């Protein structure tokens, strides 16, 4: 019945242009600059979903997106929010914003200087680390946004 | 309401003893030899779940399990079955079966000679491949068990 009982399936992608050392950032009015991505449709694969969402949100067609981790947290009544995290360096197309947010190429080394969504930097660190694959909020108490990286 | 509307969260782990080149296999009366693992509890992280399930099913405590892919397929009415796939080479303990299946160390090169669960070999191949991370059944028709690897 309640929203806190649901399992929500979403994705994000770190799209990195190796020629320019820039990454696609999206501005979402949690608030701030974050990675683009979206919700998984009922019939589509996880990889199909990230390719489709990225195309819609950025105008870019990514190839062979790589699974780099999972961000997730329990909801209040047995539910869970799930973010499947991808990295893509192979893509084509022209960058184009959508109603879902303004997108831009930001120099990767300048990402920390933006108004970032909460925990963007440790999330990007988990994704980039070859030996880490999960970012979890235990949500042990109602205000607990402490994280665990596995 | 129906079981085909649910999102089911499970894990498996390929536990490889690098000293002996054996892998833990579990016999489940889909039927056949498969990897051990289990269902994710409401409050636990994905990594916590695989460590706990593997301990219960095998007696081994795995350390630092690595995400190597996701096996998944849609269910008939908007649901999805999800298997988070891990590999672990660091562990301790003594192998011990449980009510959930007999476990054994099988030489990795002898795995194909077992009565394996359906698609075990391509699943293991997806997991072992550094550039593949999803095993998906589109379930386009009712008898369609064709697969896609991303
Ligand atoms: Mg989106
Ligand atoms: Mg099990």
């Amino acid at each position: 019945m309640s929203r806190s009982q649901l399992t929500i399936l979403t994705n994000i992608c770190l799209i990195e242009d190796l020629e320019t050392q820039r990454v696609v950032m999206q501005y979402r009015a949690w608030s701030g600059y974050a990675f683009p991505g979206g919700h998984v449709e009922n019939d589509e694969a996880f990889a199909e979903s990230v390719i489709r969402e990225i195309y819609e949100e950025t105008g870019l067609t990514i190839q062979n997106p790589q699974l780099v981790g999972i961000k997730n947290w329990p909801l209040d009544t047995g539910g869970r929010y799930i973010v499947i995290c991808y990295k893509a360096t192979e893509f084509s197309g022209t960058l184009q914003s959508s109603e879902e947010g303004e997108v831009s190429w930001v120099q990767k080394d300048q990402i920390p200087n933006l108004n970032l969504a909460y925990d963007m930097l440790p999330l990007m660190e988990m994704m980039e680390a070859p030996d880490k694959s999960e970012f979890f909020y235990p949500r042990r108490t109602e205000d607990d946004w402490e994280k665990k990286i596995f």
